[PDB]
């Protein structure tokens, strides 16, 4: 698991379950192209998005669908989504955990990067 | 104004108004003793807590009474209060900000120079 | 002033000065097009981006060029930039704040009323 | 594990390793008394602090020694420590994960509370 995404809900003190996540790579002509997608589990975690072989070096965007999450809970939030844009694997393969802590009008995001 | 406290509400996207804030200095016997207090204004800010003369070097605690803020809004919160503990050092204006959610808070210190 | 951006540095405890900020509106073909831009001031603030007349309802993106800020400080950062995407809605002043660290950021929106 | 503490370093993008943590309970006369202590592992996590039987209902304070953490890395930080004060187990036993994301002049803390 070279890429994992973890999402937490700061209103409820719980994993944020069933949150849609779309990952994009920047292509040769500098457009975003779809790379992987999935939804968080009951643990708030999304594993299995990619493999070490497919996750080549480049710029990636992880878009977390926070607006649909909040609306289904009765809340009209500020953000359309949370976006995390970063260069990956440019010094060789790494493992990335992208965490997001969500509130209706704010979010915090953190990455942990490790070398296996 | 050596010390200012700013509190924001991440559920409503607004200042956190009428939040009680207590500041304590840490004394000889090493116990906390009240130093200054107030309630945040409509802008979520609390000015006028202390003076340059009084705010000497030492360890201070700022307690923000977040539980009462959430209770008044009908929202079950996790923490009893948020606590910010730090040493003042002469080299300054301290702005202590806190962003509140029911099960999380973020706090930041901006230290700036005259 | 319908829109203000404030950027703070959690490594130094200071405003984040001279940070480039780009705002985009999201147009017909659904592409992002430049709307306003500027650099944060010595207080970490960027005022004057748009007007009430121009800031109509719609989806906007604020991109804060955090990578260049950290590079100028000699600190290896994680993100290319921080992005804040939201819909403006008539019912208002928007303050978008971002607290920066090299591998994390927090962002908050304060929406207030005249 | 009714109580776990996880600490992350936002300067380095890594677990915060070997961070001292002291937990206190509020006693009958309303003084803080020592309840448990430990240090974070290489994963940034501190497990084994207490048992369901010992972790009775009450007010607890988790003090994370962030100042010593930063100083050993060459950084003179703002806070003496990060403090997390909460009532626990007052509606029956729960499991608490207390997370803290650390920077030199800021921290964020989040709790996830689950019912086993």
């Amino acid at each position: 698991c070279p890429l994992m995404v973890k999402v937490l809900d700061a209103v409820r003190g719980s994993p944020a379950i069933n949150v849609a996540v779309h990952v994009f790579g920047k292509a040769a002509d500098d457009t975003w192209e779809p790379f992987a997608s999935g939804k968080t589990s009951e643990s708030g975690e999304l594993h299995g998005l990619t493999t070490e072989e497919e996750f080549v070096e480049g710029i990636y965007k992880v878009e977390i669908d926070t607006k649909s999450y909040w609306k289904a809970l009765g809340i009209s939030p500020f953000h359309e989504h949370a976006e995390v844009v970063f260069t990956a694997n440019d010094s060789g393969p790494r493992r990335y955990t992208i965490a997001a802590l969500l509130s209706p009008y704010s979010y915090s995001t953190m990455a942990v990067v490790t070398n296996p």
